[PDB]
């Protein structure tokens, strides 16, 4: 089960958020973690193209060297709250798993700067609610969360100390492909 009470930013600025640039996950909190331990890396690039909000996702496993991409067309529920119907693709846009009814995730932008953000995301993969996920994003992969995001984490009734840092997972990102999957 997920949470749908996550509160979107008051005066959230979408022209800055959706600029087609890359956001890196530097810290996160999984409320329903897998039974098998896993080092995780992820980044995304939210932007627009052809007239729609697009979001490109990236996951990497430094251990297995695994990598997978996704691209979705976003639909605005309210500013700050979005629903994404994703499709798994190769780094060049070739579709591995088409868009599907049961497949989608919804995220809420709880806080956002020109350099940082705090989001809540809920993944549904075929009618199954896959659980609550809170992520701390930064436009720079090597920066520690600032006082503003951390105040936002606290304002959400969470503890940052319960967050896990990806800073030490020997991550590797593909921003070139991330930015180009935006038009795919
Ligand atoms: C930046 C926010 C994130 C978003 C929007 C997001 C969204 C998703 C999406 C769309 C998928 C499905 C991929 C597919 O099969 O096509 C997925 C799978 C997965 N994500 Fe993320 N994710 C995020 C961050 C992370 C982080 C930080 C972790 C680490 C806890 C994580 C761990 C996983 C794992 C282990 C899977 C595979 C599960 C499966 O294939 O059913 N994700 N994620
Ligand atoms: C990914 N949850």
């Amino acid at each position: 089960k997920c949470t749908k009470n996550a509160l979107a930013q008051t005066g959230f600025n979408k022209d800055k958020y959706f600029n087609g640039d890359v956001w890196y996950v530097t810290d996160y909190l999984d409320l329903e973690p897998d039974d098998v331990p896993k080092r995780y890396c992820a980044a995304l690039a939210a932007g627009t193209a052809s007239g729609k909000l697009k979001e490109a996702l990236y996951h990497y496993d430094p251990k297995t060297q695994d990598t997978f991409y996704d691209v979705s067309e976003l639909q605005e529920e309210s500013p700050g709250k979005y629903t994404a119907n994703f499709k798994k693709v190769e780094k060049n846009g070739n579709v591995k798993v088409d868009v599907t009814s049961g497949n989608y995730y919804t995220f809420t932008v709880m806080y956002a700067d020109d350099s940082s953000a705090l989001i809540h995301t809920c993944l549904h993969k075929g009618n199954k609610d896959l659980g609550d996920l809170y992520a701390v994003l930064n436009r720079n992969k090597d920066t520690n969360a600032g006082d503003k995001v951390k105040g936002a984490v606290t304002a959400a009734s969470l503890k940052f100390s319960d967050f896990i840092s990806t800073k030490d997972n020997k991550c590797e990102y593909d921003n070139v492909s991330l930015k180009s999957l935006l038009t795919k």
